[PDB]
DNA sequence: ATCAGAATCCCGGTGCCGAGGCCGCTCAATTGGTCGTAGACAGCTCTAGCACCGCTTAAACGCACGTACGCGCTGTCCCCCGCGTTTTAACCGCCAAGGGGATTACACCCAAGA
């Protein structure tokens, strides 16, 4: 992890990889690469719910603010449809037909 | 246009259990060395993909006319929209079923074992 300057752990997603039965091999850049994409994934999603909180004048990230985070986000929609987070809601989308005329 | 009215957001205020910082190891991560096979690279090939012509024809577009599905407007009465009353989903103290100490007054005498 120090020596490709990533927070993610290298030797366990080794680990992970090699003990997961998905190759008979596993290289040196594939691990790294995991780490990396996986890094940038939550460095992403972490700041899209540190903006949402900050929109909402909070100092501690919940579910709402993944959710909130997630839901605006076209791509990361897009990534995460089949996914379900738990105590985050919905977003307030009210139809223009309801509205009372 | 204009007001009275219940419903909604932000501010003193507070404290507490969840969020955050620190210590000891020890089991996973790191270093160093010996095998070693799956991976990178060069070579032959012919089959598979690609561009173009000859002859053919059913498919696709413009024309003619109205109409019936498409859509605005109307008469109705309906079943949800919404408020008032407890109640049903559980939460919270005294009856009449039994388990036990206590008694057979008071004072005296005789006989026979450790």
């Amino acid at each position: 992890s120090s020596r490709a300057g990533l927070q993610f752990p290298v030797g366990r997603v080794h680990r992970l990889l090699r003990k997961g039965n998905y190759s008979e091999r596993v290289g040196a850049g594939a691990p790294v690469y995991l780490a990396a994409v996986l890094e940038y994934l939550t460095a992403e999603i972490l700041e899209l719910a540190g903006n949402a909180a900050r929109d909402n004048k909070k100092t501690r990230i919940i579910p709402r603010h993944l959710q909130l985070a997630i839901r605006n986000d076209e791509e990361l929609n897009k990534l995460l449809g089949r996914v379900t987070i738990a105590q985050g809601g919905v977003l307030p989308n009210i139809q223009a037909v309801l509205l009372p005329k």
